[PDB]
């Protein structure tokens, strides 16, 4: 009698489309099928290969590149995983498409004024979500079925959010694994501003100054078992995306670059001023905090 | 013919010392008693912990505290691989301990003005060196005894390098696995200001800009490698190792600095301006064959 919160849960999402069919697209869609998902999977997309791929690794049941074709498959839950620059257009032809009952929410790398352009497009159908997970992959064929396994998921409520949205895209992300917590868009655009947009800029600039640097007698390049070799990392990154990413969140992007700026001065007076012990300790404390994790 | 220059190298290494048993002193000691060595090791080192340490996990036959004893130790092979600021101190010691005939050389990883004057104050016993080595792990216990395999060693000769020394240390280094190239002292600093110095001030500062971001409802700690963790594994470096560093290499850090700040500036502006092809360009040079 009582157990039929069994039900509800097999009625709260029955049609998902996958908007953005790639590695994260992908990887969502085989979580999701791995958690024991029973419903459709549908993908749209603007690239026919992803969609042919996605079909053929039983990654989604069909897909479409014709966004009016999208009707077709009344989604109620909608995950958008396309690049992030893509979102308000997308979401400006939802609108009319999706039910009023539908749940759209997404796993863009940046929050902040996109959660409310998209909630104004979406009305009320719309929760940000951002999943700290990621690598350095992109395309369908590369998507896993664990990706999200331990990972935090940050979900981004405000006062205009469905609290039954919020509450089913919560209990979805740790269906396949995730840890979920809560903060604005603009504490998350901080956040990641300076965790992990600021770490990447850095990574940018040193291998800008590596190249204006060397000289016709030297390259540096040839010198990275000094420090250098785990910034080389950055050569896995995607240029577009953080040239996203950057525009985006310029903003918290700017912040966060000058408190590193103030660092960096900061150690750099210590260093001219030879304050022996005072460059002791700052190297001290960041060594404990960076150990702690 | 290798009979012989197997002798030789033998004879002129009877007795090592090892100046600072910590991390790249102790691998060096374990990488060449795994090459086969067969003479004494010798520890010198400030603290009694590192030296006894080193005792009981048998990578030196006997230390001490005390500079004076060393002279009892009879070394004719020396190699200092303490802070690089101690060097100098250590250097005026052990000129009126050491004999004529003794090899002092170096792991320091800076060069420059500190080999002109490590060779003014021990003549001809020394040779400047520097292998491209390490991680981020400090103390004896972290040596390891491969450390060198396939690793550059930069070594830096000048105009008053005796010739058997440098062919000595050379072939040390070769022996325990390294591969020598020669750079002047000024250009080693240049060099290693960029492409060590400076990477390592960057790491330093990314995590001292998360603790003054951090408020005591937001600890940025909590959400580490959105790439954070992987771009700092250098920040938990030795504190002393790379404050002796950035102040003997000073003009240097500087000069790396400065550049990377224009860098970052230039960055700063493609991003401030919304130059949407100049900024993926700018990016793209991580793409780079080098
Ligand atoms: N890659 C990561 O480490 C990471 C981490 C966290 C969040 N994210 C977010 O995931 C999203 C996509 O990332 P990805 O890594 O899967 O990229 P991806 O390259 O693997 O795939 C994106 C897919 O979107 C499709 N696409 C591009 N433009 C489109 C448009 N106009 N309409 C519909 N589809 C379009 C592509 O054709 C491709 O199939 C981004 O919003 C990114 O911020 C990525
Ligand atoms: N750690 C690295 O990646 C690395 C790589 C290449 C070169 N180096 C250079 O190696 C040398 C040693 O670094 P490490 O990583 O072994 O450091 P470490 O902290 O592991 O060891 C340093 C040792 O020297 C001792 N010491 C400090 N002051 C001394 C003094 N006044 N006299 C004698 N001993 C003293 C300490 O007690 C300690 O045992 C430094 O010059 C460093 O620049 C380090
Ligand atoms: N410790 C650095 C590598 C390094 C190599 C040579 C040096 O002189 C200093 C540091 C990593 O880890």
């Amino acid at each position: 009698m009582k157990n039929i919160i069994k039900i509800l849960k097999s009625l709260s999402m029955q049609n998902v489309l996958i908007v953005g069919v790639g590695f994260m697209g992908g990887s969502f869609a085989k979580s999701l099928r791995r958690s024991g998902f029973k419903g459709k999977i549908y993908g749209y997309d603007i690239n026919p290969e992803s969609i042919s791929k996605a079909v053929d690794l039983g990654i989604i049941d069909e897909g479409t590149t014709s966004i009016a074709k999208v009707e077709d498959f009344s989604p109620d839950f909608v995950m958008l995983s396309s690049p992030v620059r893509t979102f308000r257009e997308i979401a400006k032809k939802l609108s009319y498409i999706l039910s009023e009952d539908a749940t759209v929410t997404d796993q863009g790398s940046v929050k902040g004024k996109l959660v409310y352009d998209l909630e104004n497009i979406l009305g009320k159908r719309f929760v940000g979500g951002h999943p700290i997970a990621g690598t350095e992959k992109s395309g369908v064929e590369y998507s896993l079925d664990n990706l999200y396994e331990g990972k935090k998921v940050i979900l981004t409520p405000t006062k205009k959010t469905d609290k039954k949205r919020l509450k089913l895209v919560k209990r979805v992300w740790e269906d396949v694994g995730g840890v979920v917590e809560y903060m604005s868009p603009e504490l998350h655009d901080y956040v990641f501003g300076v965790v992990s947009h600021l770490p990447h800029a850095v990574a940018f600039a040193l291998v800008d100054t590596l190249i204006h640097m060397s000289t016709p007698e030297v390259d540096l390049f040839k010198y990275p078992g000094g420090g250098f070799k785990d910034f080389t990392r950055i050569a896995k990154s995607d240029p577009i995306m953080w040239r996203d990413i950057f525009l985006e969140n310029k903003e918290n992007v700017m912040k966060a670059i000058e408190g590193f700026e103030k660092s960096l001065n900061h150690l750099k007076e210590l260093i001219v001023r030879e304050a022996e012990e005072e460059l002791v300790e700052y190297l001290k404390e960041v060594k404990i905090k960076r150990m702690e994790i």
